């Protein structure tokens, strides 16, 4: 399989995407990024911020994780995010998402050495 940090880059990063996402961003990006394969991913988030800024979160205050682990960290600032969540209608392979724009703190899970981001935990 691919790096757990590369996968994250595939699934959750979009540095120069518009802060003004058109209502067709999700349907377009979820498919291009591979989250449409064997099934439609239910909920996903993209971070329109530089990787340098995201990697730095691994140095901020540590919070516990949803799976009970020690490696999660809560951002000390609000990042530009975009939520994509499936619609009631949707019938695979025709995955249909709703594009929601926002700006909340993100809780990521880091690991390894170099200690790099590996999973997206939550939005607060």
């Amino acid at each position: 399989a691919e790096s757990s940090a590369d996968k994250f880059k595939r699934q959750h990063m979009d540095t120069e995407g518009p802060s003004k996402s058109s209502p067709t961003y999700c349907n377009q990006m979820m498919k291009r990024q591979g989250m449409t394969k064997g099934s439609c991913k239910p909920v996903n988030t993209f971070v329109h911020e530089p990787l340098e800024d995201v990697q730095a979160i691994c140095s901020q205050g540590q919070v516990t994780c949803k799976n009970g682990r020690n490696n999660c960290h809560k951002s000390s600032s609000t990042l530009r995010i975009t939520d994509c969540r499936l619609k009631g209608s949707s019938k695979y392979p025709n995955c249909d998402y709703t594009t929601t724009d926002s700006q909340k703190h993100i809780i990521i899970a880091c690991d390894g050495n170099p200690y790099v981001p590996v999973h997206f935990d939550a939005s607060v």
